[PDB]
C-alpha cells in the first residue's frame, strides 16, 4: 500500500513520500536530503551511498559511480568509450554486449551489470523510507531523463525489481519536476514549461506543453557532460597552476589521489561560494607534504566559469527553436539540479527570460524525486495532492 517516488540520479539520488497530500523528502541515516548514486566493495563491506562516496579516494578502482551513463547501454556504444575516460573503475563488455563493471571485493573479483550497481542505489533509497516510515515499502515511481531509449527505461525498471520494489511507472524527469510545482493542477489552459535541470554530470533542458493535465515534452536538449563536477574542475586546475606558482613549479596533477583530495576541497568552497562572497579551498599535505591554502572569491569563480556559465543558454534557445516558439511563450522556468543554486546560473536565466523569476522553492535537488512521490500517491489511488 505505501509507495514512494524515487529520483534515480547520476551523481545523487533522493526518495520522497505523498502523505495526506503533502511531500515528505526523507534524510538519510547522516540526515542528508540526497544520497550518493555511489556504490563501493572493500576487504569487508559493500558501501553505498555517503560512505561509498566518502572513501572514493582511498578506493579508487573499487568505488563504482555513473552506472546511469551505462544502463541499457551497449558496450561498444561510442557514449560508453568516450565517457569511460572518467572512470577509475573497470568497465569491459560481455558476450551478449552488456557492459560490466568489474571490482575487487573481500579479496575476489566481482562483476556487475548497471542496472544491478542502479539496483544497490536503489535499495539504498528504499531502506531510507523504511527507516523512516517504520514500515517495509514495495511500491515506487522511478524517474528517467526524457531522452531515456526504451532500453534503458527497461534496464532503470529492472534495477527497482532487483531492489524489491513493484515499479508503478517509469516517469520522465522534466515531467516529474513540473508535477512537484503543481503546474499541471492550473486553470490557465495552455502552458509551456521549461525545464532547467543542471545537475552533477548532467545538464537537461526540456519545454514542455501542458494542455488539461497532460504533459507532453515537445523538445529536449542539453549536454551529457555538463554538470557541477566540471565546474569543480575549474577550480582544481586554477589551485593546481597556484601551487606551482607557490612551490616553484611542483604539479600536483602527477599524482591522482592529491587531484582527487583537492577536487574534494574544491566542490565544498563551490557551494559555499552560493551564499558567500568568499570561501577557502585547503587541503593540508596536498603533493609532497606540502599544504595547500587559497582564497576563492565568488567573483573568481564566476570567471573561471564563465563560458560554462553561459552556454548554458544555447540548449535553452535550442529547445526553443525545435519546439517552434519565442521565449516570451515560456509560462514557468523551472530550475532543478543542485547546481541552479549558483547565484550566476539564476541571474543568467533570468536575465534571458527578460526578468521572470524561475520557480526554485522546492530544493532543485529534491524536485524530482517531490514529483515522483506525487505520482506514486495518485498511482496508490490517493487524490490528496490536488
Ligand atoms: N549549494 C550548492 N551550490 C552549488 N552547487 C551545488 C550546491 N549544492 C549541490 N550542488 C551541486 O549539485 C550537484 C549534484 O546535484 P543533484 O541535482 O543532486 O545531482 P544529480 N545526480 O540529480 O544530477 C553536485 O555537483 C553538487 O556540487
Ligand atoms: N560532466 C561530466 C561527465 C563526464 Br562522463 C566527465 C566529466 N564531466
Ligand atoms: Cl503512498
Ligand atoms: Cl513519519
Ligand atoms: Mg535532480
Amino acid at each position: 500500500e505505501v509507495a514512494i517516488g524515487i529520483d534515480l540520479g547520476t551523481t545523487y539520488s533522493c526518495v520522497g513520500i505523498c502523505r495526506n497530500g503533502v511531500v515528505d523528502i526523507i534524510a538519510n541515516d547522516q540526515g542528508n536530503r540526497t544520497t550518493p548514486s555511489y556504490v563501493a566493495f572493500t576487504d569487508t563491506e559493500r558501501l553505498i551511498g555517503d560512505a561509498a562516496k566518502n572513501q572514493a579516494s582511498r578506493n579508487p578502482e573499487n568505488t563504482v559511480f555513473d552506472a546511469k551513463r551505462l544502463i541499457g547501454r551497449k558496450f561498444s556504444e561510442t557514449t560508453v568509450q568516450s565517457d569511460m575516460k572518467h572512470w577509475p573503475f573497470t568497465v569491459k563488455g560481455g558476450s551478449d554486449g552488456k557492459p560490466m563493471i568489474e571490482v575487487s571485493y573481500q579479496g575476489e573479483k566481482k562483476t556487475f551489470h548497471p542496472e544491478e550497481i542502479s539496483s544497490m542505489v536503489l535499495k539504498k533509497m528504499k531502506e531510507v523510507a523504511e527507516t523512516y516510515l517504520g514500515k517495509p515499502v514495495k511500491n515506487a515511481v522511478i524517474t528517467v531523463p526524457a531522452y531515456f531509449n526504451d532500453s534503458q527505461r527497461q534496464a532503470t525498471k529492472d534495477a527497482g525489481a532487483i531492489a524489491g520494489l513493484n515499479v508503478l511507472r517509469i516517469i520522465n524527469e522534466p515531467t516529474a519536476a513540473a508535477i512537484a510545482y503543481g503546474l499541471d493542477k492550473k486553470g490557465k489552459g495552455e502552458q509551456n514549461i521549461l525545464i532547467f535541470d543542471l545537475g552533477g554530470g548532467t545538464f537537461d533542458v526540456s519545454l514542455l506543453t501542458l494542455e488539461d493535465g497532460i504533459f507532453e515534452v515537445k523538445a529536449t536538449s542539453g549536454d551529457t557532460h555538463l554538470g557541477g563536477e566540471d565546474f569543480d574542475n575549474k577550480l582544481v586546475n586554477f589551485c593546481v597552476q597556484d601551487f606551482k606558482k607557490k612551490n616553484g613549479g611542483k604539479d600536483v596533477s602527477k599524482n591522482s589521489k592529491s587531484l582527487r583530495r583537492l577536487r574534494t576541497q574544491c566542490e565544498k568552497a563551490k557551494r559555499v561560494l552560493s551564499s558567500s562572497a568568499q570561501a577557502t579551498i585547503e587541503v593540508d599535505s596536498l603533493f609532497d607534504g606540502i599544504d595547500y591554502n587559497v582564497n576563492i572569491t565568488r567573483a573568481k569563480f564566476e570567471e573561471l566559469c564563465m563560458d560554462q556559465f553561459r552556454n548554458t543558454l544555447i540548449p535553452v534557445e535550442k529547445v526553443l527553436k525545435d519546439a517552434k516558439m519565442d521565449k516570451s511563450q515560456v509560462h514557468e522556468i523551472v530550475l532543478v539540479g543542485g547546481s541552479t543554486r549558483i547565484p550566476k546560473i539564476q541571474q543568467l536565466i533570468k536575465d534571458f527570460f527578460n526578468g521572470k523569476e524561475p520557480c526554485k522553492a522546492i530544493n532543485p535537488d529534491e524536485a524530482v524525486a517531490y514529483g515522483a512521490a506525487v505520482q506514486a500517491a495518485i498511482l496508490s489511488g490517493d487524490q490528496s495532492s490536488a
